[PDB]
C-alpha cells in the first residue's frame, strides 16, 4: 500500500493524457509474442473453410506457403503445423505419425527451405492418425495407455526433428512423456530441437471448433476445477527438459498462465484455442463486439504473465501491430 | 529440476525465432522521455561539449526540433532551463517567475503540441548563486522546510503554465507532500507528480552542471546532506514509501545505470510506476566511447533495454532521439 | 515502511555529518573485493598500449612479475590471466590451449612460484587459439559445437590446475561445461581448484576493447532483455559444482546481481568489462567526469551483492583505498 | 543442487585470497560507538574494577582522550555521566540541568572535536535516588508519561547543548514520538533520536551499574515492568515497529552478543539501521578471561564481527578504541 | 505493524504483573533442552581441574558413573564425550579413534548398560588421537587431508556404534563426511544410530579452554564473517543424512542459529563452547556478574531457535530449572 | 534433499532422550488460564451436568478454591458471572453495577491474591433478557454502536473494581478501541484488553450457555449478525488487525480446537500475544469420553499441547486445574 491515500494520492492523474498513459503502461503486445497455427490439407492447390471457425482455412502446403509469405513479411516467428489426416492414412500401426512424407513432416520440410527463419512448431500426438480417434495405442477397455502411447511418440518426434522442425510439441497430456522425447531427440543428435510441452492442459469444451478443423478426456486433461494441480504438472516437464511450457486452454486459464509464470519464472506459453477464437469472431461478425476486443484479448496473455501466445488471430493481429 | 543435457539452455538461443518468442524485455518509444537545455533569446543554439550531440536551444529552437520528437512517438519532454547568471540569487526568487524560461517554454509547447507530456523541474539549484537545490542558512547548510516553501511557489507557477507534471529533484525531505497539497489547494488536480524519490549524491552529473551552468555556482560544494549516499540501497525503499505516501504520481531512481539494482528492488517492493535517469555522464561516457570507435552503436539500446529489463517504466535519456530514430527501423 | 512520516522521519537526519553518514553506511568496498584482469604477451621485455583500452598495457610474464609486486603490497588477492596468443600458436588443434608452455601456463608458474598467496584466475575458453576466433572445434555450418568444444575446456583446464592455478574460469557459455571440468579436476586428484563459472554472460557490445586487447555470440551469450534466464543459468552451474559465480557485464547488469545474490546467497562475482573501463577512462581523461566516479561505480557493485569485481581499475581502486 | 563432492565448501577456504574473495562481513571503525563514563570535577580519573582498562573520566581528562579517539577515525562517542550522589533525587531534576555533566561534557566536546559525533544518554536512571529509569508513583510503579515528560525536558538540554544524537534508553512506551515532537517543535530538526528499542531486562548491566554509580540506588530493584524479557523475540519486532514510526533515526538492540537473533530479525524485517549494544557486562567477561590468559585477544575482533554479520550498522563498545588500534594494522 | 500505536497501544501493560508477562513469555528453556559434555580420563579414581575451566573437572569413568547418577536425576537427557587420550596413545595409525578399549568405547558401555535412558554423543574425530593435533591423517605439506580424513572417521563412528552409543557427532568440518558415516552405519545395520552434525563451525578464538582440557583451522572451519556460507553447510549435511544439525560457537553466533532453524526447521543444536563457559564463569566468580546470566545466556538459546544445547553448565541449569 | 534411507525419521523417535531433545512444544502452567462460573449469594455450589467436574460458585467458595489454584501456579482466572433471572433487563444495566457479582468477585479476589490474573468478560449476554452480547434494536438486530456504550460502562467497571484484564467476547465492530479510548482517558493507563477477535459462531459452546444460565434467555436465537461464519479463515485476519490497531494487548481465537488453523495463522501473520479458548463443549466432549472409558486422560494434555503447537501462547480451558496438577508431576 504504502499509505497511498485519496486525495494525495489520485490514481486517475497518470490516466488524464495519452502520453502518460503510454509511459505507465505496464505491457505491450507486439508480433514477437504471436505462433499462429495451421491447418494443412494433403493435396495440391486447396483450401476449405471450416464452417465453427469463421475466417479460417485449411491449407494445401502450396497454398501453405503463399500465405506463409505474409506471415513473414509482418514478423510472425513461429508457425504450429496440425495435419488434416485423409481418413485412408489413419489406423492403429499410428505410423502415418513417423512417416517421413506423412503432411506433418512435409510441410515441414517445405517450409524450413522456403523459409530458414521461420520457426515450426510440429505437433506430437496420436490422435490425428488413429481411426479411433485415440491418443494412444488404446487398451482394449478403452483407456488411453500411457507408456505404450508414449512409445509413438517418439518415433513421430524424431521423424519431425528429421524433417527439419525447430520445435517439437507435445499436446497429449500422458505423464512423463517429456523425458522421452528428450533422451530420444539427444541420443539421436538432435542437440538444439526444442521441446514446448503442453504442460496444463484442460479437459475443456473449448476445444469444439478445432475437432471440427482437424476433422477428430477427463482421464488425461486436467479438471478446470485445479489451480495447484497444474504447477506440479509444470515442474515435471521443466524437469523432463522442456525448454518452454504452455498451458491451454488461454483466456479462460488466465489465473494459470500468471501463476505458472510467478512459481517458475520459465518461458511461458499459452493457446487461444479453437473456442475462444470462435467466440470472438462470431461476435465480432455478428456487430456485437468491436474488432477491438481481439488485441484485448491478446494484451490479457502477456499481462498474465505469457511469453507467446498460439493464436488463429495472429496474422490480424500482427497486421494491427504493424499500423 | 533442471539439469544438463536435458536442459540446454542454448535451445532456445539457437534461432531467431525462439530468441524472439522468449525475449523478456522490450524498448518502445512509449518508454522514453527527452531532457532538454533551454536558452533565453532567440534564434540561440550552444554545443555542450561534455555532452557530444547535445545542444542548448532557445525557446523557438526548442519549438522547430520538439516537431521530430513528436513526429517519433516520443511522448514527453524534461525541461531544463540554462539561467542567466544576473537571474541567480539567495532568494531562487526567478525559480517561480512567470516570465522565467522554464514557464514561458512550457506555455509554448503546451500550445504547439497538446499532446506532448511536459516535465518541469522542481528545484532551485538553477537560480541560486551557490548552485544548492535549496536555500542557505547562516551555516551554509540547505535548509529543508524553507526551501520546500519557494519549491512549491515554482511548482505551482509551473501548473500555472500548464505542464501536466512537476518533477521535485531537490530531495528535500517531505517536499512531495507539500507541493502535492498545494496543487490540490490550487485545483490542479491533475499534475502529475514525479518525485525523483531515490536520488544519489553523485559524480556522473558533472556534464549536465556544465549544461545547465550550474557548474560554476556549484564550485567544489557537494550535496551529502540531502543527495543519497551511493553505498546505500535499503534507504532507498524509505524515500520511495515516504514519497508514494505523500502522493507520488511516479517514482524515479537517480543516476541509471550505476543504480539499476535499486531500480530492481524499487519496482519489486512497491509495483508503482518507475523510472530512471540515464544522467549526462552516462550518455557522456558511451558518446565518447562510441565516437572514439570504441563501442558499437548498438550499445545505445542495450543501455536504455538494461533500464527495462531492471523494472523501470520510463527513462529519462538524452539517447532519447537516436533511440526513437533506431526503434523506427 | 513502519508508517514512517514527515516530519517525525527526515531522512536528511542522518545525511547531516560525516560521522552519521559514516555509521548508517550500508556498504564498504575494500581491496577484499578486487580482482585484477592482465593481458599476457609472449616474450620478454616488452609492453603494448592498447588504443581502445587507455591506460591499459600487455605485458610479457617479466614485466608481469614486476607490476605484480606492487599489486599484492596494495593487497589485491587475485589475477584473472589473459594471454595474447601469437597468431602462429593459433590453430584447429586449439591447443595451445592446453599447451604446457603457453603463455597462461607460463605466466602462471611464475605467479605461483614468486607470490605463493596471490591468487591466479585462469581462462578456459578455446577461441584465443582458435584461427577463427571460435570457442570451439565449431561445426561446418558455423555453429558453435557445445560437447564437443567442452571436451577441449577440460584438458585446458587441467593444464592450468598442472601450472598451478588456484582457480580456472571459464568464460565460454555452452552449456553444463562445469560440471564436465569439475569432474576432470576432481578425477585428476585437484581437490582444492576453484572453478569460477561465468554463469550469466551477456551477447554484449561492451567487449569491444577486449577483442583489441587479446587480438581476437547470441546463439551462445544470454539475450541482454532477459533476467529470469540468468537466474536459471546459475542455478545450473552451482548445482554442476560451481564455486563462484558471474554476471558479465557488470555495471549494465547491476539488476542481475542483485537477483543472483538474493536467489542463491553463493559467492557471486561481477566483471565489470572493457568497454565499462574505456568509457569511464575516456570521460575522465576529457574532464567530463570525475576520477571520483571510479570508486562510486565499483560502491555499486557492492550495493549490489557482489562479493568480488573483475576491474582493469583494481590498481587505480586500491591505491585510493590505501589512501 | 549442490551435493558432494562436486561441491567441496572447503575449497573456497584453502587460501586466504579466496577466503577474503567472499568474506560476506567486514568490521570498520565506522561501526564503532565509544560509551564513555563521565566525571564532575577536574583532573579526576577513576577505574572500574568490574570493567578492567575502563576508566571514569572528568571532562577535562575526556577532552584529552578523545584526541586518541578522534585520530582514530572513532565516529562517535556516547556519554555516560557519573552523577554525585548528592543531585540525585525523586524529580531527576538535574537530568535537565543545563550545567550538568552530560550538558557541559556535551559543549565542550562539540567545540573541541565539531566533527565528533555525540550520543547523550536520555533516561532519569542516573538522577533518581531509587535508580529507575523513570518517576514513581506511591506503589513504587515508574509512571509512564510521567517520566517522558521528564525524559522531554532533559532530551531538549542535550539538544540545546548541541548534541548530534539524543539516545533515550528508559524503555517508557511512546517517549520516540514524545521526544521526536518536542524536537521539532523547538526547532531541532536535525538532532537524530537513536531509539534503544529492544532493550531487556538483563543481567548483563552489572558493571555498567557499578561504572555510573547507580548500583547502590537500584539495591535489589528491577526493571521487568518496562525492559523486556529476555525470553521474547517476536515482542522486538512490536518495539522497533513503533520506535520508526514514531520517528526514530536509528534503532538498538541492547545487550548484544546474547541478542544477536533479534539484531538479525530487526535488521531484515525493517530495513533500518539497527545498532546493537555490547554492554558491560559483554565487555567484562571478554576482559575477563583474556586477562586469565583464557581467550586470545583475537576474540574481541570477532566478537564485534559478529555484530556486522548479524546485521548491525553500528555498535556500542568499551572495545572501539582497541578496535580502531587493532583495525588501523 | 498492524498499525498498532501509542496510546493505544502500550507495550508496557503486558510487562506491569508478572502473571501476564507469564501468559505471553515466549520461550522457556527446560532440562529437556541440555546435553552436557564430559571430559573424561583414562584410568580409575581421578579427577582433574582445568585452569581455564573454573569449575569442570575431568573424570576417569569410575567418576563419571557416580556424577551421572546426579545428571539422570535432574533430568538431563544426554551427554556429549571428550575422552582425554593419554599421550602414549596417541600417533599416525589415529587408531587410538576405533579401539574398541579406548576412554570413549569404554565409557559409552559403562554408561550405556549403568543408565539405559540416557544419550550418549560420541565424538568422531580424529585429532584427540594424533600426536600432530591433526583431524587427519594429514599431508605431507600440513594441510588437513579431506576424504582420506574421512576414512580414518567410519571406524571409529562404527566402534561407536558398536560400543553403544546412540548418536555419534563428527566435529570434524571435513566436506561430505556425513554421508560416509550415514553409509556405512546402514550398511552395517546401525539402522537407528543418529548423526549430530557439526554443520556450522567456526575458525574461532573461544575453544582455548578445550584445548586447555582435552590436552590438545581457517581451511577447515568457517569463517566468523560468514552466515550465508552456514545455510549451504547445513544444507549438505542434511541431503547427506544428519538427524541433527548444529552451530558452533553458540552465543557470538546465535544469528547463525535464528537463520538455521528458520530456512531448514530441522532439530537444530547449538554448542555453548568451553570459552563460552570460562568467560561467564569468571565474571560470576570475579563478582562482576549475577548468577542469573547462566539461565540468560540459556534462554538466548532457545529464543533464537535452538532445540538443544550442548553447555558445560547444564548440571547448575537443571538443579536452577528444578528449583 | 533428504531422502530414505540416509534420512530415517524414526531415528530421533527411538529413544525417550532424543525425543526430549527434538521435542518442539512444551505445555508449562504458565499457559494456562481458568474460566470460573461465579454465583451469588453465600456458600453456595453447584454442578453443571453438561460441564461434569465444574461447578458454579458463590465467592466465599471461589475464595477458598482460588487457594489451590494459586499454589498450582495458574497465572490467571477467567470470570462469567451467573446473573439472577430478576437482574436481566432490555438496558443490561447490571453489566456495569458496582456491586454486579464480577465487580464484587473481582474485589474480592485483588485483595486475597493480589498476584492472580484476573480476566474479566465484557459482553452483554448474561444481563439481557434475550441472551444476545448486545442491545436490540426493533427489529431485532444487535445495535453496534449503542452497544458499545454498555461494554464501555462495562469495562470502566471492571478496571475500577481492580480487574487487571478485561475480555470483551461481544464481537460488536470496534469496540476494542472504543474501550481502549476510554480505558486510557480514565487513567487506567495498565488495564490489558484480551480481544476475542476471531470469534466464531458455533455450536460448541452449549454447555456454557446452561453453565452460565444464558440457555433458556438466548432460547433458538443465533448470533450469525456478529459471531464469524465458521467457514471463514481469511476474515479472521482481518478481525485481527483490526483489534490490534485499536489497541488489544492479546488477541484471541474462539472455539480453539476446531479452530486451530486460525490460531496458526494469526500467530504466523501478526507474531501477537494469541490465545485460544478451549470452550465448554470441547470440554464436555472429553470428559464424557473419559468418564465413558472411551479415551484416556491423557488426551487433556493432547488436546492442550495442541495449542502450544498450533502457535497459542496462553489456552482458557475449564481442564486448567487438572492440567497444572498433571503438569507438577
Ligand atoms: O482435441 C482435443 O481434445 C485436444 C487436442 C489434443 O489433445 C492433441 F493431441
Ligand atoms: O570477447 C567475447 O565475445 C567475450 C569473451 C569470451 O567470451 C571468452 F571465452
Ligand atoms: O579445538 C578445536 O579446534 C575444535 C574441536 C574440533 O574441532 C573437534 F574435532
Ligand atoms: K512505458
Ligand atoms: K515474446
Ligand atoms: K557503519
Ligand atoms: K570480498
Ligand atoms: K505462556
Ligand atoms: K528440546
Ligand atoms: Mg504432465
Ligand atoms: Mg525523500
Ligand atoms: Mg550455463
Ligand atoms: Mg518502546
Ligand atoms: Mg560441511
Ligand atoms: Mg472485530
Ligand atoms: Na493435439
Ligand atoms: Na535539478
Ligand atoms: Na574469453
Ligand atoms: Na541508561
Ligand atoms: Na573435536
Ligand atoms: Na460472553
Amino acid at each position: 500500500p504504502a499509505n497511498r491515500a485519496y486525495p494525495y494520492t489520485r490514481l486517475r492523474r497518470n490516466r488524464r493524457d495519452d502520453f502518460s498513459r503510454r509511459l505507465v503502461r505496464e505491457n505491450v503486445l507486439t508480433v514477437d509474442d504471436l505462433i499462429l497455427p495451421v491447418f494443412v490439407l494433403d493435396g495440391v492447390n486447396q483450401r476449405e473453410s471450416i464452417p465453427s471457425m469463421p475466417g479460417v482455412e485449411r491449407l494445401s502446403i502450396d497454398q501453405l506457403l503463399i500465405e506463409a509469405e505474409e506471415w513473414v513479411a509482418l514478423g510472425i516467428p513461429a508457425l504450429a503445423l496440425f495435419p488434416v489426416t485423409p481418413v485412408e492414412k489413419k489406423s492403429l500401426d499410428a505410423a502415418e505419425a513417423y512417416n517421413p512424407e506423412g503432411i506433418a513432416q512435409r510441410a515441414t520440410r517445405a517450409l524450413r527451405e522456403r523459409f530458414p527463419e521461420l520457426g515450426i512448431i510440429t505437433d506430437v500426438a496420436l490422435d490425428p492418425f488413429t481411426t479411433h480417434g485415440q491418443n494412444g495405442i488404446l487398451d482394449d477397455d478403452g483407456y488411453v495407455l500411457n507408456d505404450v502411447s508414449i512409445d509413438v511418440l517418439v518415433r513421430q518426434a524424431l521423424s519431425h526433428a528429421e524433417a527439419g522442425a525447430q520445435v517439437v510439441a507435445p499436446s497429449d497430456m500422458m505423464d512423463g512423456r517429456i523425458g522421452a522425447i528428450r533422451e530420444a531427440l539427444e541420443s539421436a543428435g538432435h542437440t538444439n530441437v526444442r521441446v514446448m510441452a503442453y504442460s496444463a492442459k484442460y479437459a475443456s469444451a473449448y476445444y469444439g471448433p478445432f475437432r471440427d478443423a482437424v476433422g477428430s478426456k477427463a482421464t488425461y486433461q486436467m479438471d478446470p476445477a485445479n489451480s495447484d494441480e497444474a504447477l506440479h504438472e509444470v515442474a515435471a516437464d521443466l524437469a523432463e527438459g522442456a525448454d518452454m511450457v504452455m498451458v491451454k486452454p488461454g483466456m479462460p486459464y488466465l489465473d494459470i498462465v500468471r501463476r505458472v509464470k510467478d512459481e517458475f519464472r520459465a518461458p511461458t506459453f499459452v493457446y487461444q484455442v479453437s473456442g475462444e477464437y470462435a467466440m470472438h469472431m462470431g461476435a465480432i461478425q455478428n456487430g456485437w463486439l468491436a474488432e477491438s476486443v481481439i488485441l484485448e484479448s491478446l494484451t490479457a496473455f502477456k499481462r498474465a504473465g505469457a511469453d507467446g501466445i498460439l493464436t488463429y488471430f495472429a496474422k490480424q493481429a500482427a497486421e494491427q501491430l504493424r499500423r
